[PDB]
């Protein structure tokens, strides 16, 4: 494993340096945002060592050290890829076909093999980004970029225990006493997100963000497909609730489709986890069919504590839109298919939230009969 | 319909039969004796049962799925675990299990979804589905509920703890986010500790001796013996073990205990724990990190670290000194015991000077 | 599965005839390939029919039956959405989105489910097509379709059992001497196919299987994205052979990238398969560093087997391609991107038949050298 | 470097020493004692071994992969089995094993990967890795040889049979294409026949007995006691049996002794081997065809079926009479060969009433 060594060291070295020296010149700049004539003595080196150090992996072939080892290696393929592709030395719509074609056939190699996307995914830099003495795999030296991947990192965490809370649930039914305390352990997990991405909203430099962060996550070719950038979204965990609390649909096209462009941007896991929630039922219609059972103890228990979860993960896709993505995004673009991203946000944020709309299916109704069921029965 | 009519029966007739039934053996002076007593009900509970099943082994082959097959071999081991109780099928006494139909039927099904072909820990706690609020039961005596009711709640608790710990493999000793869930890992023992004090303090001793313990007794299942379930019966009690580094893999006496559970647990379980046995653990990592001693990250991780294996340690002293002191192999439980405490002994290794030479590696700072 | 009974009857008769009674219309007209201003009746019986059985099975919603089940049930659908395409129903690049709204929500909601393509794929005519007393599922009651699918069955079946056998001599050695019964068991099964096709090829006719059963495994949308129709190489067998004997790399962006268009078109475990012979070794690259074993009993033994092995694949896509894609695809095609595909077919054949290209990778070459390498060991 | 130790010491001195053992034992006029000979050589291979076994136990949790840890157990196996077969380990002399790092590491790897602690069938046959045309090997005896490489070929002929087999389920029994598959199976079964009849009229029975057969004893991993690997640990056999319907997983005879065997297969082979429990079989299927008599495809896939169940049926008397008989639980072998061969019985069910209705279905054609 030297040459995956020799790369490695490299990602968590030179790299850095010269990224963030890069980035020290962008920030300079009157626009900021312009790459254009600047840094290119660094933009070849960075080009060329990485080139290097990906060819002698490429040169090795067909190798099998294990799903983590692979995926290890692909991230720091994709960290390189996507550095190019945030300094201009590769551009998707300027292209027919990738321009760095090691670093190609090597991220496609190891993608396919291993059934995830050819790229940098999440969780290369957050819940699988290996940390050596402290230090973890990043793209520069910005404390605001460990503080956007830290609590992206914090964040999914939270929401994979809030997802695992709720599935546990399943085998023992709504009406289980024990699934009070998993309600209750998943009302906590979806707290502990509330906070986490208040901390965040509260650290965050939304210009260092936008200008020497966020540009890392552009879409950039590999072979001649393009592929989009990672998500803090991308994992099993927030589709999982989703699904099982019934706020969503898999039923409907334009859900199924958003599950299908994440797939393999996720663990393998997370992916068998995920589908299989698409063929199970859910609580919310458990709640509902459970009409005859309105003066039951644990009926308005765990019905209480199941809609106070709904509203939390509703109150966290608000704050994720309207807080996160605002204050990040939206103002920041303004200033220096955008609209259109963000109108899908919209219908996910209401479909979590579960507002009442007429252009899509949401659980308002669904909600206020069960909200209303419940005043008949503390009687 | 058939499988719904046994499991009907298993939620009905069933914990009234087993129930009536305790109520005599409390009667007597003995209590813990069961010959000439009850002989009407014993007829009705295995009469009635048989029949049910019958009807299902007629059936033959099935695959509604992984979750439906167990949930039935479930009522099955149910079924021959009462039959056990009530002395209807005793181990010592036969040479193969008088009850053949249930035999066949739960040998199929456990070998057909890999688990042990009776009842498991699972069937009453993890995976025990409530219908309007009752779950399955022997009898509806208060002290089973308590008893179920806390080992689920135990169980879920060490289930956090295990998970917590194993997200921690990806990102290192070293990484920030260790430390959270390094603390997330303590809460989740501290539960633990909570959930069996709670126990310890509701639990009829009596009544839990003479009238719950009695129904996870070993029997025969054709003509081989399958011990009774224990509420240790999950991976997560002994990924904890293996990935703080309390306990050794390479160690006969572990590997075959890790050996006689497997088929106790979920197919996912196993699939969990034997991985374990093949990956590195944090008690190592810190030892090789010797190097790093003057490092934040070292100070602030190992501290939580060490307050981690100390409270498994002691909520294992807490059990060992409960379900096991108040109510042969005593001693492999001593090890057990042992090992996670991280006790000194001469007879086993553990990690007693490992975990003292990492405490005082703390005094420096 | 009463509402998915229903569907299935519907696609084992009525559609059937529906298809049928539509291709005789087609056939009698001077262009035979136009389907504008014909069977207008029949189009919409076909389109309302199947829309309100399916419509019935999304109401159902989750459901988890099993794969096979689920399997059986998206290849329904997908025939059903197939044959909307064929009658042009539908259209791709006439449309922004699909016209069939319940049909592309419940295709949309299994393939993701299960893990599989929204469509129609080749599995579910062939290998996967439950036989009911003696008739399998169909787009019509055509001779020349019942002959086309038979033998892409039968040549399918024919290059699992080659795949199979090469892939138990991995854990015994190219140097084993039950190695040489794999061997010549996977000769077998390749000339198997080499028959398997003779026959398709002297029994298929040219003109009704290119205007009366092609013209159904045209690319339609499912939701918003279009998905190609399937081809009878849509299995793991073919590549599982290609990457084990060597004469294909996964290095290679354009390999590795036809392997990832085609994952979802083959069933979950073909795909494990596949996938995994992308980080395993394979016996051409193991009989070039066993050249100091040239002099051994087993060398010339095995390796005389083995290249006659590669011989035998060769020879079996220069069949396909110069033969039955020539009579059934470029000539009537002629008559009536196509030279893109055609093109890419034929690195694809020059690849296995291992030619010798400048402009792409071949074992040619290494071919050459341990056949001269058998030479010198007859001493 | 250990594994490589370890192995190159089992492809060479590990050879040498059994033969050379094994010569001894043969110029004996008893020649199946072990008593007072070899006793240097029987040192050396136990020393060497260990030696190397022990350095190995050091490096302790190790993931290289599957292959990589079952090869390694294989030779940890092989050495056991080799110490077994000279007496330097023997069950019923034991309460527990006396090769102490072995056990610890054979069930370590054994639990980690989900395989019996010892050695497997498919350690020395489909799983045995040549190195320049020499694979592991307990002797360079010509007839363990033709032992090991006729069972090799024997279960690789019957795993082309169930793989056929099992590619009609999704087809069913009235699919044109069923019929092929039909044929595939019978010329397998075939090639197992011939591969057996070259077995039978090349090996050396004495030598066999002796010098080969003395290696596949049971033994003591730890204080439990396995016994000896079978060339019929593989899913492929039981996959025929339950997929023609000719034997039925709801019979405790039957479940057992899959149970008693999925350890001794791979992973792969018992999830393949468990499914088959809970699918439906051929012979079920043509049985409820009754009103498709006079179908062509039932007169032609149906002819074909029976001669499929008679090979398969024949070509267990064959072995039967072989391995069994000319080489307790006697009885459970003579059930097990009639329902393969689905002969007369009024003690255990059979096929013989069916599979003749069945025949008798093709008459009236
Ligand atoms: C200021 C910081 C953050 C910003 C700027 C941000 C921005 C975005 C953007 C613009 C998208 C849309 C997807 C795309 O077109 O690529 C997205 C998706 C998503 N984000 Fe964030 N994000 C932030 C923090 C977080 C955190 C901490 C979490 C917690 C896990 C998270 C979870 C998600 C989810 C789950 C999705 C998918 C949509 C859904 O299914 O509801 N994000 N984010
Ligand atoms: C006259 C009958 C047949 C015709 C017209 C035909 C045509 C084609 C076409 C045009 C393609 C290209 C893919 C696309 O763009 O969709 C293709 C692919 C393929 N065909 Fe056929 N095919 C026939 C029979 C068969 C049979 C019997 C087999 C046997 C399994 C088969 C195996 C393949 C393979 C494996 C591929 C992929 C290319 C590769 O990896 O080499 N085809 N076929």
């Amino acid at each position: 494993t030297y040459n995956t060594e020799a790369f490695d060291e490299w990602i968590r070295s030179r790299f850095v340096e010269l990224n963030s020296q890069l980035e020290q010149l962008y920030y300079q700049q009157t626009d900021r945002a312009n790459v254009q004539e600047v840094g290119t003595e660094l933009k070849h080196t960075l080009e060329s060592e990485g080139r290097e150090l990906v060819k002698a992996l490429l040169d090795e072939g067909n190798t099998d050290e294990g799903f983590d080892s692979a995926f290890d290696l692909l991230g720091n393929v994709g960290l390189y890829m996507a550095a190019c592709r945030r300094h201009e030395i590769t551009e998707p719509t300027r292209e027919t076909t990738s321009p760095l074609l090691e670093a190609s056939a090597l991220a496609m190699h190891i993608g396919a093999s291993i059934g995830v996307t050819p790229r940098f995914a999440t969780a290369h830099l957050t819940t699988h980004n290996r940390a050596h003495n402290g230090i973890y795999k990043r793209f520069t030296d910005l404390p605001d970029e460990k503080l956007f991947v830290d609590y992206n990192t914090k964040g999914i965490l939270a929401y994979k225990r809030a997802s695992d809370a709720l599935l546990k649930i399943q085998p023992l039914g709504i009406s289980h006493p024990i699934s009070h305390d998993l309600l209750r352990v998943t009302k906590q997990a979806l707290q502990d997100v509330i906070e986490s991405n208040q901390q965040l909203f509260n650290r965050l430099d939304t210009d260092r963000f936008f200008y020497c962060v966020r540009p890392y996550y552009k879409p950039y070719r590999v072979g001649s497909v393009v592929y989009r950038g990672a998500n803090a979204g991308d994992f099993a965990g927030i589709n999982v609730i989703d699904l099982t609390l019934g706020l969503c649909f898999a039923n409907e096209a334009s859900y199924s489709q958003m599950l299908v462009d994440k797939f393999l941007y996720m663990m393998p896991e997370d992916q068998q986890i995920l589908r299989e929630c698409m063929r199970r039922p859910n609580l919310m219609d458990d709640f509902l069919q459970a009409k005859g059972c309105i003066h039951q103890d644990w009926y308005q228990e765990n019905l209480k504590l199941f809609i106070e979860v709904c509203e939390l993960h509703g109150q966290t896709a608000i704050q994720h839109h309207n807080e996160l993505v605002t204050k990040y995004i939206a103002e920041p673009s303004v200033s220096m298919p955008l609209h259109v991203l963000l109108a899908s946000l919209e219908r996910l944020r209401d479909r979590r939230a579960a507002v009442l709309r007429d252009d899509i299916r949401t659980r308002y109704y669904d909600l206020k009969k069960l909200k209303d069921s419940l005043r008949l029965e503390h009687h």
